[PDB]
């Protein structure tokens, strides 16, 4: 049995190292200690003090560098007996303080113990570095094993929700939460995984996992916070029959930061699928697509970084092009994909330039060939379509002719809904391959873009954020609101206590209906025909500024707002705005594409699940609004299902390993209630029966007995 023998790689991987004789004199001491801040500016670096007398009111304790300072008990830090520190759930300290659950998570960290409980949720700590408690072996062990039988482990967690799905016949989601880099998206991986192999009976199994290297390539990207950020959100519902075997998968994508296909910011990179395709392409590859060098590729030379640390590129694109195998998709089919992915990158080194008059003209018409005949399009078409285009005006068929940034901005356009409309088909793609068989019930792991602060922030990190903001809400709302309001409803007397966590003023400025929030002021700013950006941020300021405590007009700038967060503050730059929420691409390009002679081009123009916008009155529904939708989809989702939380903790901003910085975690503990969440769990009634079914409490409530 590994889990009692001390040398088996469980022992040695996710349990505390036995203590010594120098240890366990510490631990029978009984001196008391005090976690104090030698710097009173500095609120988050502590460091221990011993505890050297005390009054009714306080303490007096040594300080490092040896001097005496005092504090009232009603303020102090208490630090736990050290038999506490690595203990695997926190509801059990004596003292639960910020500094003591950090100190605990502290311990367990520098042993690369990455997992904690605290509660009923589990607290997962980037390591930055690869650790081996992921191997089938350990798969094995977990299997079966209820979460107090075992060490902390996202695969307990994971086993949890399997068995309450097989014995409550009910539909469990994972929420796994995490500002960007936090691990979020490794942890769902290992959620699948683990309910993929003990829920298992093998081809679906493998096309369930090998989707996944398929969405990075395409959908995940470095930005200055990861250098595997996902750039879409999803949602995946693993399917499982009456009998608890796995019978297929769905996976819900959410909103692709498709800006990003032409432009990053300084050492960012566009999505690793570029990269991979002109490091990895064969000879014969690279002269049909008439691919050079990154280098060679405005979308792709701007940010000053074409590679990351530690990642082949060709070898990347070697699993990418395995999992596409696969996952079933054609020999054909694959190279129409990397003829769209060549054919973005051949868009973008058009260049436009003035003609004798205002509107632009191309005088090099070599990038324009080349992506030409990589789509199966026609040039002349697609050059007329681009500088152009044909409108209504009133009734009348108007051809426009754009001038350099126009055609250069409808270029662009045209690029993201290339880029848009290919993952959405490669999603889609997927799917229909892993839908065999109608489930009887589901487990949803949930793995949203985290919350992120750049040093630019635009309309899409406001929706990012939103949505981790929102996020948080459901926790809050799991943890402390419903739980109090079932403790109220039974009359178990219970005094309601405010945990003062409530996002609900921050949804309502950014989303609210009566004011209306930022959103709905953007959406009416988006079909006023005389509106621009500045007219825009113009609104929000005579709506929002010194009247909404979580929104600030900035005096430092004209084209910025700030909105208060659950995790921080964000300033967003209001450039380009309307234009992204209208989402426009002329019908001439559309036109020109519909008639591409490539089957998957002809696809992404022609099938209207993919090709066709959804209309509100007589305008083409806004970003904000398709924001919205989903978002309402996937909360109306997770209310029909037993959610379990795990919080993803960033250890630092540098993704190094084994350099826990404080202030770094501590926010990070404040803003996702991990500590109110310890105490709800140990103040609290977790577990109730209606009637039917030594020792103290115990509660009778109006129709339930309720236990702590
Ligand atoms: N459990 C883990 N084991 C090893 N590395 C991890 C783990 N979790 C995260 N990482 C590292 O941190 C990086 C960022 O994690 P990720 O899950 O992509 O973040 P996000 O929360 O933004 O999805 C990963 O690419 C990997 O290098
Ligand atoms: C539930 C939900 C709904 C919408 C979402 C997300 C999640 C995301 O995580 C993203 O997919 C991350 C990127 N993003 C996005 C991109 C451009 C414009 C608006 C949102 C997102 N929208
Ligand atoms: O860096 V992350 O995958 O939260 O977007
Ligand atoms: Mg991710």
């Amino acid at each position: 049995n590994p889990i009692h023998d001390r040398t088996s790689d469980y022992h040695k991987y996710l349990k505390v190292k036995q203590g010594d004789s120098d240890l366990f004199k510490l631990t029978v001491s009984d001196k008391r200690y005090i976690w104090y801040n030698p710097d009173p500016k500095e609120r988050d670096s502590y460091e221990c003090g011993e505890i050297v007398s005390e009054t009714s009111d306080s303490f007096t304790f040594k300080t490092v560098d040896g001097q005496d300072r005092q504090v009232k008990k009603d303020d102090a830090n208490q630090r736990n007996p050290i038999k506490f520190d690595g203990v695997e759930d926190m509801s059990e300290l004596s003292y639960l303080n910020e500094p003591a659950v950090f100190h605990n998570l502290r311990v367990r960290y520098n042993q690369d113990l990455i997992y904690t409980y605290s509660g009923l949720f589990l607290v997962a700590v980037n390591p930055f570095k690869r650790i081996p408690i992921y191997t089938q072996e350990m798969v094995d062990i977990f299997k079966g094993r209820r979460r107090n039988e075992v060490a902390p482990h996202i695969f307990a967690i994971s086993d949890v929700a399997y068995r309450s799905m097989l014995d409550d016949r009910q539909n469990q989601s994972l929420l796994i939460t995490g500002e960007s880099g936090a691990g979020k998206t490794e942890n769902t991986k290992k959620v699948i995984q683990y309910l993929a192999s003990v829920a298992g009976r093998g081809v679906l199994e493998q096309q369930i996992l090998q989707a996944n290297p398929i969405l990075e390539a395409f959908g995940n990207a470095k930005t200055t916070r990861n250098n595997n950020a996902s750039r879409f959100g999803k949602f995946i519902e693993i399917q499982f029959n009456s009998a608890g075997f796995i019978s297929g998968a769905s996976i819900q994508s959410y909103l692709l930061e498709k800006s990003r296909v032409v432009f990053q910011s300084e050492t960012e990179r566009n999505y690793h699928i570029f990269y991979q395709l002109l490091a990895g392409a064969t000879a014969e590859e690279k002269k049909a697509l008439h691919l050079a060098g990154p280098e060679s590729f405005n979308y792709l030379n701007q940010s000053g970084c074409v590679d990351i640390k530690g990642v082949s590129d060709s070898e990347e694109f070697k699993i990418t092009r395995q999992a596409m195998d696969i996952v079933g998709f054609s020999q054909e089919e694959q190279m129409s994909i990397f003829k769209i992915i060549a054919g973005i990158l051949h868009l973008g080194n058009i260049k436009f330039e003035k003609g004798a008059g205002e509107g632009a003209v191309l005088k090099d018409k070599t990038a324009l060939n080349a992506a030409s005949t990589v789509f199966g399009v026609n040039p002349s078409v697609l050059e007329k379509a681009l500088m152009e285009p044909r409108i209504l005006a009133g009734r009348d068929l108007v051809a426009q002719h754009l001038n350099v940034e126009k055609s250069s901005s409808s270029r662009d356009a045209l690029v993201k809904a290339l880029y848009g409309r290919l993952f959405l088909w490669l999603v889609k793609k997927i799917n229909n391959v892993l839908c065999q068989e109608r489930k009887a019930y589901f487990i949803g792991v949930l793995d949203i873009s985290g919350f992120e602060i750049f040093k630019v922030n635009s309309f899409e990190q406001l929706c990012i954020n939103y949505t981790n903001e929102k996020l948080q809400q459901f926790f809050n709302h799991h943890m402390f609101k419903l739980e109090q309001e079932e403790y109220l409803k039974e009359k178990i007397n219970w005094t309601f206590i405010d945990f003062g966590l409530d996002s609900q003023a921050t949804i309502d400025l950014i989303d609210g209906r009566q004011p209306p929030g930022i959103l709905a002021l953007l959406d009416e700013q988006s079909v006023f025909p005389n509106a621009t950006d500045n007219t825009l941020i113009t609104k929000l300021h005579s709506h929002f500024s010194k009247k909404n405590a979580k929104y600030e007009e900035p005096r430092f700038s004209k084209t910025e707002f700030g909105v208060t967060h659950y995790a921080g503050q964000v300033m967003y730059e209001i450039q380009d705005w309307l234009e992204k929420n209208k989402d426009p691409l002329q019908q001439d390009l559309e036109l020109c594409f519909k008639d591409s002679s490539d089957n998957v081009v002809t696809k992404l123009f022609n099938d209207p699940n993919i090709a066709s916008r959804a209309k509100k009155g007589a305008n083409f529904i806004t970003v904000a609004a398709q924001y919205k939708e989903q978002l309402a989809s996937l909360m109306a989702t997770l209310e029909t299902t037993n959610p379990h939380f795990v919080r993803c903790i960033i250890p630092n901003n540098k993704q190094l390993p084994a350099k826990l910085e404080d202030k770094v975690v501590l926010d990070q503990l404040r803003c996702n209630g991990v500590l109110e969440g310890i105490r709800i769990t140990r103040k609290g009634f977790p577990n109730r029966i209606i009637y039917a079914d030594d020792p103290e409490q115990y509660r009778f409530g109006i129709t339930k007995i309720f236990f702590r």
